[PDB]
């Protein structure tokens, strides 16, 4: 329905269209001049986490102990994008720029506030339609699809393995 | 109906609920070491310019109010004299409604933009009426001779 439609368009206009054109250059700059020489290159593309239950925690490292914060990307009013290391059996298995799609926090809060007239069933339906609309916007957005990946997932699960699966899919 | 609903809720959850509880203390700190309340400009035609001072010469930037949130303090001039001073800013979700009316893929008409701008104001007013936020902010809705400085001064004198 139209709630998800407006949120996906807002997320694109007010944020993704402003950060994705220069993201590739920032990632290259970090790999060439800031990344520790004993580390693997940070993967290209912004990985956007889309929990379908709209459960967006405040700390990304507290959600999963295998997602460890590493550094902030060189800055692009201003935007702070974080680089995370994904651990598998203690070893570093991948490194990427990761963050939650914040409009799903709004969908969660709307399902909690009575005045919003928004059910928990409406939340799940609108979360899926938010992902659909955002995927359609990014499919034809100039310099945005090849610079980001949408990670949609449902929970009853390892969030670190969910991100690693998408990273290995791009490599294969 | 629902585009405006989602934007008003997003503006509250992702921004106003995080800045309005501590705004009164930041305003007091500036005065001790500018009127209370955040004045949110809501142009119903969704014409949000990038520079506030360029929109009206009688609205002059004075200083920034000390996640990082930067709010700007402005002086409102009347016949050259300083007639009021307040923390002022545009409701940025109206810039999204304007852009949606411009992008073909959004399937959003200019008529849909005016309807959704009014419903955004209505939903935001209802949220703020019962948010634990109302006494720390005021909504200035207007349709653009028109003077934006006089529009803000009218609300300041009403309080
Ligand atoms: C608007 C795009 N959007 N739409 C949906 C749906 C979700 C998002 C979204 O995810 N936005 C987003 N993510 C970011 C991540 C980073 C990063 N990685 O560091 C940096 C960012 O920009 C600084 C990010 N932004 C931009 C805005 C962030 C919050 N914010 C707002 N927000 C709104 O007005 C608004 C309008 C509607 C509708 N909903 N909201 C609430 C979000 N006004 C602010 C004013 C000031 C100030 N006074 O200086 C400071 C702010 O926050 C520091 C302000």
């Amino acid at each position: 329905m139209s709630v998800a439609h407006g949120l996906a368009w807002s997320y694109y206009i007010g944020y993704l269209r402003l950060i994705l054109p220069e993201l590739q250059a920032r990632i290259r700059t970090y790999n060439q001049h800031y990344n520790n020489l004993l580390r693997g290159a940070v993967s290209q593309r912004l990985y956007i986490l889309l929990p379908l239950d709209c459960g967006v925690p405040d700390n990304l490292s507290m959600a999963d102990p295998n997602i460890r914060f590493l550094d902030k990307l060189p800055q692009q009013r201003v935007y702070s994008n974080s680089i995370y290391e994904l651990l598998e059996n203690g070893q570093r298995a991948g490194t990427c720029v990761l963050e939650y799609a914040t409009p799903l926090q709004t969908l969660f809060a709307m399902s909690q506030y009575s005045q919003a007239g928004f059910s928990r069933e409406d939340r799940l339906e609108q979360a899926k339609l938010f992902c659909q609309t955002l995927e359609d916007i990014l499919a034809d957005a100039p310099e945005s699809q090849n610079n980001c990946r949408l990670i949609a997932y449902q929970e009853p699960f390892s969030l670190s393995q969910e991100v690693l699966r998408h990273l290995r899919q791009e490599e294969k």
